[PDB]
Order: C-alpha cells, then structure tokens, then sequence
C-alpha cells in the first residue's frame, strides 16, 4: 500500500500525511509526480484549498485520479535555532517567501532581519548563532532541529486542505465533489449551478473556476440522495456535463 | 517610473511587462517582493488568473496596492537547442514541473526523455548535444539561445492574466474589480452576490473565492454606472463589506 | 359600531359577520353590493367592513383590492370561510322526492357534481331567500350552509359541496391606517416605476432571501398606463430588520412600497 | 356555429362580440351567467364561448380559470376590451340638466369620481337596459360605451370613465383540446404535488433562466386540500427546445405541467 505524496519528509503534505491518518511512504519531488504514480493501484495525498493545485484538479477532470477522502491541515510556522539560542539571540531568519508573509507580524514584533530561501531545507542550512530558520511545525525535527518557539504565523486559523487520492471510482458518502463543466458560454453560468443546489438548500462547502470560459469545482455536504439525483438532472438539461469526482465523509 | 515585476529577464511576467506596453524595469525574486515595493509611488506588474497569487489577492485586500490595468499573456513554450540541433536530433528536455504537464503531448509525439529542473535558467544549462530546454518564447533569447521549435504547448489557447498595480486609489473605466466581503456566515452568499449582479445584467468576466468562510474578487464588464451603484447598495443591505479594488479599460 | 357587508341576509358574507362578531359589539349594516361596502367603510369613522380578498364564488377581488391600493380603505384582519351547502325543503320531502332545484349562480357552479349525481332539474334565482320561496312538494333550494335556518328552513341534506376545502377568505376593512403591534403578517402594495422583465420574481426572490413566508400574492393592472401592474403580498412576520431590508431592496430596485395591513 | 357569451344583449361580454366575431359566422348565444356558458361550450361541440379572464369588472374569473383547470374547456384565442362608458340620455338634456343617473353596480364603481365631479344623485339597476328605462327629464343611465347605441338611445358625454386604461381580458373557448401550431403564446397549468416553501417563484425563475416572458400568472387553490395552490401561467414562446427544457425542470421539481391553450 504505497502512499505517494510531496516530499521531502518535513513538508504540509508529509505532515498531513502522518498527523492525520498515522502505509509505505513514498515520498514525490512534486505533485505532477504523484499524480501520475498514484494514476499502480495506490493511494495518494495531496493538496486542493490554500497551499503554501491546478495540477491536482486538472488530474481530477481527466478523470485518471478520484478524490475517497479528505484531511485538513493546521497550518502552523515554528522558529527553529541552533539549541538553547533563545529567542532574544535570534538576529536573522531565513525562510521561502510565502511563510515569510503568513509570518510577517512575527518578524516585525521581534525586528528580525530576513531574507528568502528556495527550500525549507534549505532554511535549515542557514542556522547559526544568531540565525533561525521559519519552517512548518513538525519539520525541523526530521532533520534534528528544535524549535524556539511554535505557533509563529500572523493569523490564528489558516488551513490547507488535502485530498486522499487513487485510480478508482469505486465511491455512504456524505460529502460530494462534482466536475460540472457548460457545454456552451452565456451569461450566469456558475450562477445556474448555485441555485440549483440552493433549491434543495444543499451547502456547498467549496467551490472553484478553472479554464474565457470556465468549468466548476463544487463540493456539497450531502450523501447520493434523491435531491442530488434531481439537482444533477436540472444540470443536464441545462447542458452541463456532471461528473462526480469526489465521494467521501 | 520604476516598473516592478517577477523577473529574471525571460519570465512570463517580463514578457507580459515587454510585449503589451513596450519604463525603468526593476526585477524582482518573487512577488512579496514585488508587492511590497509597489506599497515608493511606482507600478507594478503581477500576475492573477492561471500562472506556472494567494499573495497578490490578499494585498489587494489590505488596500496596500490597486489595479489600473490587465494584461493578457498568451502562453507559449518553446523548445530551445543548441544551436541547429535540429528537432529530430533531441534525445532528452529539462523543464520545471508545471510546463511538463504543459507540454506532456509534445514530449510523447517525439518520445523525448525528461526531468525537472528548478527553473528554467537551470533548463538552458543542461542545454547540450541532444538535449533541449522547454521553456516560454521569448526568454532562451535573452541569455542567447535559439527555439528548435515553438507552440510546443498541448492547448492552444491557453492564457495567465497580469494586473497593472499601484499604491494610489485614482481610478471612464469600463472594466470594475471588487472585493466583497461577507460580514457574517449564511447559506448561498457567492449566490446572493452572482444574484444582484444578473439581476442587473452584469457580465462577471472574472470571479475568485478566498478565505471555512470566504470572500469574493469578482470583475465585471462595465462603467461606474447607477446599476453598479446599485447593486453595491443591495450587497451592503445584505450586509457585505464592498471596496473597488480595480477600474480600468 | 357599523358592520358593512353585502346583503341580503343569508350570503356568505353575511355569515361570515354572524360567525365572527357579535350582533351586540357592532350593528350589522347589510349593503347592496360591493361598491356600496367599500363606500361606508370609507365615510363611517367607527366602521368595519367585511369584504371579500381570495376566492371569492361570486364577483370579483379586484374592487376591494383597488380600495386598498387607492388607500380610500385599509386592512385590519382576515377570516377565513368554508365554502359549504346544504339542500333545504318543505321538511317533509326526502332525498328521493326532489324532482327541481333553485338556487343562485354560484352556488350551482359549486354544487354542479351533486346535481347531475342526482338528476335534479335546476333553474337560478337572484338570492338564497328567493330560493327559498321556490320551496313546495318536490322542489328543493340549494343555499350556504346555515343560510336557510336564518328563515326558519330545514336541510333534506348537508355538506352537499363537490369540494371538502372551498375557502373564501375574508379581510376586515376600515378607513383607518394604524395597526396592531405585535403584527404577525403584514400586507404591502409594491409598485414598479418601470417595466422590466422579471418584476415579480424579484419581489419574490427578495422576500426568499431572508426565508419570508408569503402567504397571498395578489397581481392588479395600473390602469392609468398600458402593461404596468402592482403587487399585493401579505408576509408572516412581525416587522423586524429583515423586513426593513427588504423594503430597502425593494426601493432600490424602484418599487415603491406601502403597508396596506398589518395584523394577526 | 354557436358563440356563447354572458348576457343579456349590452353587456360587455357582448360588445367583445361585435367587435370580434361576424353575426354571418357565428350565431350569437346569450347565457344568464358564467356557470351556463362554460356548461354550453362544454357540450356544444361545434361552439365558442366569449368568457372574462383577466381584469374582470363584475364577477369573478376564477369559475374561467376552473373550467379551464379541470379541462372542461379550453383556450383557443385572447382578445383585449377596452373598459369605457358614456353618459345615455333623452336626446334632450345636456349634462347640466343632469339631476341623477342609474347604472350598473360594476359600472358606478368605475365612474364614481364622474359621479362625484357632477354631484349627480344615483341609484342602481341590474342591468344596461334597465338604465335605458329610467331615462327621462333630467336622469341618464351611465352604460358601456356603444351600449346604449344597441338599444336606439345616444350620449350626453362619452369617454366618461375614470381611467382611461383599464382592459378586460377574455379569452375564446372551445370544448376541443388542439391548437393552432405555429403558436406564438403558450399557457400552462403548474401544479406542485407536494408543499414547499417558494414554489411560485422556482415557476417564474424556471422560465426566466431561458428568457421567457410570461404575460399572465395565475394562482387558484386546490379545494380538495387546504393550503396547496395551482398556477396558471401565459408566454410568449413557440413550442421550443427551450420551453421543452423548463417543463423537464419543473417535472424534475415535481410539478406536474399541463398545456391549457396556445394562440397567438
Ligand atoms: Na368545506
Ligand atoms: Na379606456
């Protein structure tokens, strides 16, 4: 049971991958990768929803990957030094460019000075008197780094969210993923969608446009019901082509 | 008149930057970088719908930078060579992973093997007899390299969007950006919001979900006109916070 | 206190007014027709009226809901009637005896399916107590329900309506404008200022938005142009802020609105 | 070929018929009351019936709308009245030597600030012809306009309504279900199986999503269960692949949909 996911070990998807469902590992350079192992009969993680994707739901509409189940990710930055460097002798911190901006108030409370890295690995490299590497929580420890401090970025409840993977429609369910795509342009395309699902008052917890034309990525918290069943037929006859690409709880 | 953008030389916003409106250019690493520089009283050059963003929207939201303009890049990779190896001559190609998934067709009609790279500076270094470099048009050339071939990628029309960007809210447009916010959590809200604008007959050309509750970047097709102050009126009785991030032609 | 309705005794609305009110909290003043009603309502200061709104048998809304748009009259509550017959005769005469009917228009046009089950001959009156007088060996009337004991009649047969839930509803009118306050259902006139495709879903969607039950739409014609029309809604709830922001809607999207009623 | 109509011979009924129909292609049918035309078309095969269905000034269109969802009859054309009277007298008076009028109730109540502008006293009569007979010395009859013509008399003043834009719709019956087929209006009857909130609007927004106007909505209650409702509903569409779409969507939203009349 090879699980492929985004490596290397220390990263969100790995993180995920351990913290959720704690099964062979086999780590992925990045997500094309995985998708296309997982598309042998495996298991994949990998991410849809605020990552820190077009890939992933593109695979998802190509129908040679199927979403069975969903993880949620408590997005969380630590400060890693080099042992017993306290806090108050961190003068630099290195980290990529997008947690130096979910951590940008961490940074400016302290006055640390910083600069951008390709690699949280890399991160890590850097760490010296003085210096500390802003990394994900659970990261640093793979490498034998300990964290300074923990809980670092600027906003309280930021998520990504995962979705498990496999080369198998084989969906009890009661979330639901849709592909559903117009067959021709007119005004109020995803507007028709909404209020189809808003008839039967079935809450959509995501929903997402991608290629001027787009087709639409909707997730509805409900089981297979005589409702849905409705829903996708009002669809049809208005010319979306409905796939279900998702089928989990 | 700074002009601050994702460089190096030879990226897609470069090129956006190059080929639209042909001016000190300032290339910048990533686009924290970017935006933050923009936040000195220059322009800026950055990239919003389907790029190989989070950022980019959510500085828009801190009303830190404002949208005066669009640029529509046509994407387009090429195959850059040696210097007349000739196409048939290509045993090998080197690319990062997103223009692979781009071009996976054009690397089978010619059953070429391949890797990854880190960039696409990295792609041109492993440029060597019977090996090429799949990379944008237009950027091989600025560090002397020749295309083997052109339009290598497997769609035809695909397309990323540039906003020309400010740190000045002086928007005669016919093209108006908002962000929309709801101020509590109900059921159907991005509904509500396609609602009132089709009531009016407002074409939405461009419309983005982002943090489980959301807030809505929607554009639309039209003036500052009594229907849009309207529709902003409805939304603001429905209780969605409404600031005009964008106006341009 | 005056209690417009439309006479004579032995109608509908007549019953209606015995079945709601006591003849000792208000002098019951029968009228000629509905014009008259609306009329003494409007002119008595210490009046009510009881008109009918929705599913009227006999004669048309659209005069009381003119009243109410043109404001001579304002609601003040709503009752509902059964719709319901009986067959009354010379309290002698069976089932199996009646050879002929007698009754008024709309009462036939309620009871049509009994009358051809049974074969009777039938010809129309202008009123129940005209009916009535048609009475003799063989010959029946066919009245509302409770009609023919106001004249000391007997039914041969009861409940003889083809239908179980025939109900006219009523509303209680008069010339004053200020509600209960602790109002659960209020009534509005909304009026576009423009056409537009698609006017009274809008109203409609509005009212949706904030889960607003309406329990009656009501569409009239403007009369002083061609192709316009106004809308009467009666809404189960108290006026709260979600009603205020669908005034609000409403007003933006150019219609004007009015509380024509409000009550219980 | 039989037309029936609502009399007697002065009615606006009638009037819709002269304006309408040859007397050298139709024999004119008078009937007592609305009951008695729709029973006639019913089971007169080779007949139309002149019936009101829209904006009614005596009487209510709900026996129509009835007839029509119980496909008892069935819509085979509309056609528009103008409501309009004239001021009928001695061929003497003027308008000055007016001292009182007798009219229809319907007609006094479109009239009434005519009335009042002239401080003419009034009084009520049960039809045109009866009007006719109180003329002499300063009495006129209010009556449809052109009714009075019908009986030999002319007008002291014309045009004498208070709106000038109010317009009865009638439709033209038949006991035969086949229609015209390049049709360019369509009506429907919607009925939902089960309650729900917001069931009249899923109807409009249905027809709106293809961009088709609907002329005329409709509601009658159901009578065999209290609370439920059916819709009636007019657009001006052919029968299309889009109409074919809103009918599968209301099927899908358990609505059943039935074709009630089609024209142009
Ligand atoms: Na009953
Ligand atoms: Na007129």
């Amino acid at each position: 049971m090879q699980l492929y996911y985004l490596g290397p070990k220390g990263t969100f998807s790995y993180l995920a991958c351990r913290q959720y469902f704690s099964a062979t590992f086999q780590p992925k350079s990045n997500l094309f990768e995985v998708i296309k192992a997982v598309a042998d009969t495996s298991i994949g993680v990998v991410p849809i929803e605020n990552s820190i994707i077009n890939i992933v739901a593109d695979a998802l509409a190509q129908q040679d990957v199927f979403a069975h189940g969903e993880i949620r990710l408590d997005i969380n930055f630590a400060l890693y030094g080099n042992g017993t460097d306290s806090i108050s002798d961190i003068k630099k911190v290195y980290s990529i460019a997008p947690a130096i901006s979910q951590t940008t108030n961490y940074i400016h409370q302290h006055q640390f000075d910083y600069d951008y890295v390709d690699s949280t690995i890399q991160s890590l490299t850097k760490i010296e008197n003085g210096v500390a590497a802003i990394a994900p929580l659970g990261s640093g420890e793979a490498y034998g780094f300990t964290p300074i401090d923990t809980h670092i970025e600027d906003y309280p409840h930021n998520v990504t969210r995962f979705l498990v993977i496999k080369n198998q429609q084989q969906f009890n369910a009661t979330s639901l993923m849709f592909l559903i795509t117009p067959m021709h342009d007119k005004p109020g395309l995803l507007a028709s969608v909404l209020n189809t699902f808003a008839l039967f008052n079935i809450n959509l917890s995501w929903i997402e446009s991608r290629p001027g034309m787009y087709r639409f990525f909707v997730q509805a918290d409900s089981a297979i019901t005589t409702d849905i069943k409705k829903v996708i037929a009002i669809l049809e006859t208005l010319d979306f082509k409905v796939e279900m690409i998702g089928a989990f709880n």
